[PDB]
């Protein structure tokens, strides 16, 4: 039966089914099942109200749990091509106890699996344990784990995070890993020039044992059995042509710039913020500053920091400053030296998270207060978490909008791993300090000021700098365009345009 | 279709049919939706269970979700000529949340919308966020805010507060905005004395955007597109006649006397009483005194007041005594010197005030507990707060019920800026410390004992000190009497009859 | 229609059915509706279940809201006998506030009513507001402050519990008021002995306002308009008879022994328990003990109880002991001198008692501790509140049911107000500490031992100290006998049988 | 009828009936009646998803409250072999109030019981009430105390967690009572020989009044009325055949030997883990150390140890040893000996246990924790307390189960009772610190490397040290093997085979 099976019900579950719609459109629709302890009725009217063209895919709702043989008999368990067990929302504890005790269920069913299992964790701490359990079986997405990273890396490189709402979930260009054996014996290097409507990024290794190396060595030679991973705009948009001849050269500025120290505001006690802190450290330029404000007094912050792994005396980059009182007063966000930030994060403080509502409202307050703090002393990158992607949604044409990052991104991961588990290891990779991860890059290392040249001619240039060349955005757009049309085609570029980037960091 | 659509259920529901019912009445009735997040069959069964004449309006119920288009649809959103957006019982921030949330997803209607959105919000905190993103589209009534500054009028001038339950709401008179073209260069002054059955108030001003000038002065010529603001018992009424010829004369005792300072007790912390403090303060002559009784310790109290941006350094006019106790103890009571304030507000508590049932009883107990103490020692005017309508329709043929003002005038002010938007900026104006308000005059000001006049007459003395005389109280009448019939008829007055006004201040 | 009808739902329900069926009994059956916010059916199926014999009373269900005239003209509100205001079980606050309200709510019923109202409140602060608003038609029972009342009073003369049993509710014998014109121009004295099946025990004076005399003097002579009030077994099984002759005589031991100092413990801190102690102080010898055991600090047991109005350095007769520690823990319980007190009174401590079930499992384990600690260190009166019938019902075949009170006895209380307002006046004065109340007194003040006499005989000496002779219980028998049948034969009296008296104090 | 009644809904039901279902196969089938109040259509839609097969018992549910008699006729209360009174899940007092408000409904029965009341009973303070009311119609099985009891046996000898869950329940073998006339005048050291298929461990004399002594004299001669205890595997697999001729011999090894000290670790505060002291203080050899880490102030642990009724100056054989900290934060387990522990108990915490799914999934976190806290620093007997059965048979197939001791264990508890009340006592003393108890036994106790004997060779030598050998664990087998078929059959020995028997202690 092959169908997609989603456990639960959640805030994120329409944005969840969109995805799949999406992904699903080049077969001409599939079928996915909804099993969640709630009457059928009432679920099937809530999918009938949902506003997104399901495009040929028909959703199937049943009542049951996901502890009883009998209910996942009801949805055809052990058919399913991938099985999502969403998080409920509210507690994140709760939420993972429930996750394990599904696992545990979905692991005892003894005609076996087709499929994988996908995992929405709430706490990275509880993660251990469900992947212990699941074995083989299971992928998990620590949905907080992930905003988290991801918030860091759109305060470090703002227009990233355009980039990755259009590369994460289905709607544009996403990751596509498969087998072409008419590649095998060809270079990296030839490979990345080889697909007109695609952009290889990296090897599935079969000698490996699967494992994928992003952005491989030029020199590396395709073995019999190895699949390469592009992005691409469907499963099925792209192919290998005949090579293309394209004219080489040299980087005019092939240089590495000091970088700048930056100072980074987190407003809100974010549950588990340590982890927060770690990555950080582990991103930014040295004699960097981070400022965290929020209502936990400062005496007490040290052991929530050192209970949760983080020893404070070796970081590396930052120095915290502490800073106590309440997000939402407008007196206390004052006296913060709120103009010489780089960035400012509005992150979900942990007292309120297991109200997405109750959040949420927060932190739209905490962004209006701050904007008009300053814009009222004047004779800034502000990134806001927003738990419920209905009122990330509904912000959309409000000028706000710029101003949020929300768990529909979850949904968008939730749904690429559904569809080749192995993208978790790519999304891992990219969301981590370590190995590969995206940059914006200024034109003048690439190319000199009205240069004539092809996207392929400024990849090869930088695959001289150990970097996979993915888009663009040029000097007056208001989007970057990834994997673009034409790649051979030339036109005059501008020190103004930028470059979108696969790299290895310093 | 040109109904009213009210989004939502709340113990202000019934009260604010019972207005719209009221104002429909000379059409012939008209039509309401209701749409809440409740049973249909429930709906109408409470529905057909109220208790007042629908007067040939008819009320329609759907159940759904404002922020799910299908269900907007289902009741004729884009063609309604009004949408009110009702607070939910309980917790401000809650109810504001979901105020957000509805004005984004109405604002996200496709099809657009023919009419105005009336905003029941609950914390003034919360106001600039949905005016930022309601646009022109929103009008915004902070039901907190209005009733605390009811309160305070009320207990400045008690009378008022007959007054204004007489002209809020569609009951006996209230004000029309209405363009007559036949008016065009008359000056104010004639317009004033131009309309038997009404008293122009102001004009709406077309040279200035539509701009809404309450009492204007006597010589502005009336401009095309200029319409009128009165004072009448419905919008199909009154109309201008010949100008009668009314009898001119001087003022007898055109004096200002010095204000005498005032002693106000404040029981129980309110909600943002911060608020409360500041209109207080621009409200009352110098060296007046405000006495705060509630559980708050004194220590905590100047923090939460600068946290709520009040200066307690540069309040002009009042000094702020603090006395802590429980405000349903006998004994904390009587500690007070209850027999020397010029009114006590009995104010619903911020601990209590998410249970209306709760919050209520503790201001019945207070009203009965000051009563009893100074008659139990003696050989006043209280004002109290009251959230349920209910409970005060139930009070009515109590003698309880001359201390009490509720959230019916909550639903008589959304009915009136549901009716025609632009009486928000009237209310606004009369309500606040700026501009014009109402003021009850003594007699002596404007004649002589037993000198026989007409209303109009006495109305052009009072144009003299540039008030808009709208009523008057005689000497042993228990009512005040807004826009009176006859305004040419005369009778002998007297030093104990009081007068009515629209002024300016000092 | 005449029924009776009682509004809302609570555990006292089907004992107060119980009552009124006993009541209805010699009419053949009455109508009882019942109206609640509850689905009629479920309210069905409960009436359906309960297990006493309704005698032929029908009892009739409806679904509705007490605040809500067109459900109240469902149960012919206006044409009731009698309507009880059920206390809603838990918060005594909130059950309160509802009450108030549904007094409101009748009082506005425009056919007026034709019977009394019956309000059953939990809290005697809010007492006074409700029979403020209720005027004429209210009669209150403070179900809280009458059970104290009675605990103290059984604390006190233990026998009393099972003769308060018998004379509350009907079964068995209880107070009617009625009209006797044949007895018009009697004595007192003479009304005393004129009913072979009941007992004068006062009179409604006509020429007082109705105003019921409880033990009126022997000489006051009935005039027409007043009433007789008797003790009797129902209100039709009896009736004046010709005089007996009664030997008269003098009383043997016509004294008054000094009364000795008790030591009462309490154990619990009940709400309102200064409204206790003051019962106690006025009730107690001088140089008597209070012992307080609960878990209130000693420090702040002061403030509570000045704030409840109790000054404690006015205290007559008792002085105040202090201890502090979990009544439920055997080691707390084991340091007090238990085996030296008169009486102890196991209370529903306020921390609990909003859950019955709560309340009643710690008052039960309190009583076990403190009966195995006496029995373990052996080389008492306890008396335990109960707030849930069912539960005294379950303990009836219990040796554990000797040492408990239940609101069993509020139901009671309840139907008898509920059939004749006036009852509640006289048991107000039999619960006060002022005037008359219930005692049993030893025989040898009446009679040597043997002497042969009637109990008439023994009336006419009782009013020689200006006691109401209403039983007696015989040297070995367990239940007292009051109303006694054949009340002028004679027998041999031992020094060991016991007199219930109604009597004024010292 | 003679039907099993099961009064209420749990987290346990279902491990019930299975057990029933169990101990009903051998008769081809019973009836369980389940009276629960929830509704009857959702009871039979659980039942129906029971994944165990019924072997015949038919289940019928009925909706009803155990306090209404109309309810406990539906159900045939008075014909019913046994009564079950299942305990509510959530908190431990909540559900003992009803347990005792059950039997005392059930004790109210006028028609009577045919047969005994099993009440789960979930805090031992509470069961000497129940017992009181209950009489001679009541088991208790104090739910909380049996688990913490079978911990600490689990704890001290690990190879019993397997023994006690074969014996416990209704799989594999079990305790049986019944009577054989034609024993009478034999030997109990006879009898102990006399069944192929059983093993005699105790005698119902009947000159004690039935009481059951385990473990009894060889000498004991079997009177008329006497009944036999036996192990087997079902109620009618067994019976007595003509003696074997067992060779007799002596044992090699019949020393004692000092029991070694032990260290062992409580994690959490568990409710009344008094108890748990008192009984290891009574089981450990002297020098005994019992750590307790947990999250109560160090000085706050004693109030709590001396309420429950702990000594801890009188204790005999350990000493305590406190850590203050949180068992899911590896920071603070990681500054404990962990590896010098002989054993380990993970306990759910009183600050969670009344959410079943909250403890345990901290019961695994700190389970995980403290594995890799120990595997990290290396260049352990651990038992977790699982509450809901559920989980348990969840972990079934994981590593994880070997570490994990539930409630299931209470479930197979309340169905021995209720097939034969006597079992209780016969459960008591084993989990008793008193009396007989079991034991795994070294084999050179009893025999030399490679002596071949029979079962009942080895039996009658462990008779001369006064042990009834049950069973024994060969060299390299996973299981124990109780009652074995077969005991006169011989074979070659190791002394690393170990031996199951009952004994006294030292
Ligand atoms: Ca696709
Ligand atoms: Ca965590
Ligand atoms: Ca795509
Ligand atoms: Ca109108
Ligand atoms: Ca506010
Ligand atoms: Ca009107
Ligand atoms: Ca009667
Ligand atoms: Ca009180
Ligand atoms: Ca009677
Ligand atoms: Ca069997
Ligand atoms: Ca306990
Ligand atoms: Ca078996
Ligand atoms: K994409
Ligand atoms: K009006
Ligand atoms: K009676
Ligand atoms: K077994
Ligand atoms: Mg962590
Ligand atoms: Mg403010
Ligand atoms: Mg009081
Ligand atoms: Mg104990
Ligand atoms: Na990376
Ligand atoms: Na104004
Ligand atoms: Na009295
Ligand atoms: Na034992």
């Amino acid at each position: 039966q092959n169908h997609t099976l989603i456990l639960g019900w959640s805030d994120k579950l329409g944005s969840l089914l969109n995805q799949l719609a999406i992904a699903n459109e080049s077969l001409g629709g599939g079928t996915i099942a909804v099993m969640a302890e709630r009457d059928k009725e009432d679920m099937e009217l809530d999918i009938g109200k949902m506003e997104f063209d399901f495009k040929g895919t028909s959703v199937i709702c049943r009542s049951g749990s996901p502890l009883i043989l009998a209910d996942l008999k009801k949805v055809s368990v052990s058919k399913a091509r991938t099985i999502i067990v969403l998080a409920e929302d509210g507690n994140a504890d709760q939420s993972d106890a429930r996750a394990l005790r599904t696992v545990l269920s979905l692991t005892g069913v003894k005609e076996g699996l087709r499929g994988h299992i996908v995992v929405e964790m709430s706490d990275l701490d509880n993660e251990v344990l469900v992947k212990l359990v699941g074995g083989d079986l299971v992928e998990t997405v620590v949905a907080h784990d992930v905003i988290g990273r991801l918030m860091i890396q759109c305060a470090r490189q703002p227009g990233l995070a355009q980039i990755w709402e259009d590369i994460l979930g289905f709607e544009n260009c996403e990751f596509y890993i498969k087998r072409w054996p008419q590649l095998d014996g060809m270079l990296f290097e030839d490979v990345l020039i080889s697909f007109p409507a695609a952009i290889p990024c990296g090897i599935k290794v079969a000698s490996y044992g699967g494992k994928i190396i992003l952005n491989p060595d030029d020199s590396y030679v395709l073995q019999e059995g190895d699949e390469v991973l592009v992005i691409a705009e469907d499963d099925d948009t792209y192919a290998p042509a005949p090579l293309p001849m394209v004219r080489r050269g040299s980087l005019p500025k092939d240089f590495v710039y000091p970088k700048s120290p930056e100072r980074i505001l987190f407003c809100g006690w974010r549950r588990d913020m340590e982890d927060m802190i770690t990555v950080l450290d582990a991103s930014l330029a040295p004699d960097s500053e981070l400022w965290m404000f929020n209502d936990v007094p400062e005496k007490e912050r040290e052991k929530k920091l050192i209970d949760g792994g983080l020893d404070i005396s070796r970081l590396e980059n930052i120095s915290l400053v502490n800073r106590e009182g309440n997000a939402v007063i407008r007196r206390h966000l004052e006296s913060l030296p709120l103009e010489s930030f780089d960035s400012i994060l509005i992150l979900a403080d942990e007292s309120v998270e297991d109200s997405a509502i109750q959040a949420d409202s927060r932190s739209l307050a905490t962004l209006l207060l701050i904007r008009d703090i300053q814009a009222r002393r004047l004779p800034t990158v502000i990134i806001s978490e927003i738990l419920d992607p209905r009122t990330k949604n509904l912000l959309s044409m409000s000028k706000i909008s710029d101003y949020v990052l929300s768990n529909e991104l979850v949904s968008m991961a939730l749904a690429m791993v559904a569809e080749d588990r192995q993208i978790n290891d790519v999304l891992e990779e990219l969301f981590a300090e370590e190995g590969n991860e995206m940059h914006i890059r200024q034109a003048d290392i690439y190319l000199r000021e009205g240069e004539e040249m092809s996207f392929y001619e400024i990849m090869l240039r930088a695959r001289q700098r150990r970097e996979i060349l993915i888009g663009y955005r040029l000097a007056n757009a208001e989007r970057a365009v990834i994997n673009p049309p034409a790649k051979t085609g030339r036109r005059k570029w501008s020190l103004k345009d930028v470059f979108v980037v696969i790299t290895e960091k310093e």
